[PDB]
């Protein structure tokens, strides 16, 4: 029963919550880290009653370059970790002209840098190991710049791009890279949205089955094979000596 | 007859020197934005002597706080700037696992960071004078991730997105939005399969002046573009938020 340890960003709530949770159920040590310590306390401390398996909580806003190097040095040393859950994310609050420098600072860095910094620490303690897991947490809305979140759309196709390099990169050597992409997620006079727990469980089950890509909410699964066919598609007809002949007079 | 000023950032060599010569020969005056002042001192005063256009040279390392305030302030208050060429950007080098700390906080900074901060700094006031052209310089390397370059296609993928939602956002203001995706680009024992950086920005005018909203000069098929587009919406019309679809269920 060697079960790897997980460390779970955004841990306080939502999907972190669940996902720790789920981890400590199947018996897996707990590394917790997120902003809100007291609700990661909390959370942690039924964990421990309910589960006993241990739990480390670790208080870091990850916008802070303090908090985000006190993680990945505890992800490069804890060789007990095998499991990286980069959950820590916001979302966008208003238009694109109601943002601030402080607001796109933040965003980009909680959903774009701090990810990509914490898959770096674990990636090469990972290849020496030849095994180990990372699951990024990117969203439907990285497909939809109809849906006018433009900043946030735009750091979950980050998202979900490093997911895809880093399975091409990283999975020869043994290490299971996985995309989550939800929707709506719950994370009055309106009834809509999908349960967290609903969320947690399908991402787990292509986890399970070691899914590359897991987008719950989406009907039809060949939707996306498609849409990876049609990137393909593209990088098959670029011709990079000259411009197209539309571009010349 | 008043052509509108254009702010060129990373524009001491390449694409962003190509695209100051390109404004300056058309009449633009320009305001060139690189860390490289002697080089671009060098390109500006040259320009100066052909086109006798006037050109503001602005130092600045666009991963720094300070710098990076400074050139939105210009952007902001100099309302002669009417175009945004959103050019600065680098390279990723090695394998992920050779990355740094260091490394990636530049990497993503100058290529997102900093380009989504500049188009903010310019939306407010193009959006109250109903107009102004944003010029963001993606790469076709934002749909390949076989190629090895995950940190630097992922922030080119970010660019890509981000020109498609302000298109949508700040087209209805009356604000033009382009998307500029080179391949290799030139800015024995070899084939050539690197693009002239004049072809390249030749290209890239053909389409700004046509208004294109995504232009992908290298692209030999310009429909597999609109079937990528098409895909991707045909994916999002597939999504049902209410439960998880039955592969996922018991």
């Amino acid at each position: 029963t060697n079960l790897p340890t997980a460390l779970i960003t955004g841990a306080s709530s939502g999907i972190g919550a669940t996902y720790a949770e789920r981890f400590a159920r199947r018996g897996h040590n707990l590394v917790m880290v997120a902003r809100d310590k007291v609700r990661m306390d909390v959370l942690a401390s039924r964990l421990r009653e309910e589960t006993k398996v241990t739990i480390d909580v670790i208080q870091a806003d990850l916008t802070q370059q303090k908090d985000l190097a006190e993680v990945e040095t505890r992800l490069r040393e804890d060789t007990s970790i095998g499991i990286l859950i980069n959950n820590a994310g916001m979302g966008q609050s208003g238009a694109f002209v109601q943002q601030n420098a402080q607001s796109i600072d933040r965003l980009v860095m909680l959903n774009t840098t701090a990810p990509t910094r914490l898959a770096a620490a674990v990636a090469a303690r990972f290849a020496q190991e030849g095994k180990g897991s990372i699951v990024n947490i990117g969203s439907v809305v990285g497909f939809a710049p109809e849906l006018g979140m433009t900043i946030y759309g735009a750091t979950k196709a980050f998202v979900l791009f490093l997911s895809q390099g880093l399975n091409l990169e990283l999975g020869p050597k043994g290490i299971y890279v996985q995309a989550v992409l939800p929707a709506a997620t719950r994370t009055n006079t309106l009834p809509e949205v999908m349960d967290v727990n609903e969320l947690v469980d399908a991402a787990l089950i292509g986890f399970d089955r070691k899914e590359l890509v897991t987008i719950p909410p989406l009907h039809v699964a060949e939707r996306w094979n498609e849409l990876d066919q049609a990137r393909q598609g593209l990088m098959s007809e670029i011709r990079q000596a000259h411009a197209a002949e539309r571009y010349l007079p």
